[PDB]
This record gives C-alpha cells, structure tokens and sequence, in this order.
C-alpha cells in the first residue's frame, strides 16, 4: 500500500514472504519469517 519496505528479503516494492533466505554461509542458513525485510538471527 505504502511502505514498499526496501533490502534483500523485499518483493521488489514489497515484505519478501517468509521462507526466503537471507543468512546462509558455510556455517550459517537461516530464511525470512515473511514479517521483515531483515534477516532473523535465529534459524528456521
């Protein structure tokens, strides 16, 4: 509607919906919780 919420876990102009990862590494892989463009800090 208004807040297009910009970043990595974003639909373009929109919140990404939860399961999208965004923190995965060769010791670290968590996903998105559909609730914030950011990454959690905790895993799924």
């Amino acid at each position: 509607a208004m807040d297009c919420t910009t970043g990595p876990c974003c639909r373009q102009c929109k919140l990404k919906p939860a399961g999208t990862t965004c923190w995965r590494t060769s010791v670290s892989s968590h996903y998105c919780t559909g609730r914030s463009c950011e990454c959690p800090s905790y895993p799924g």
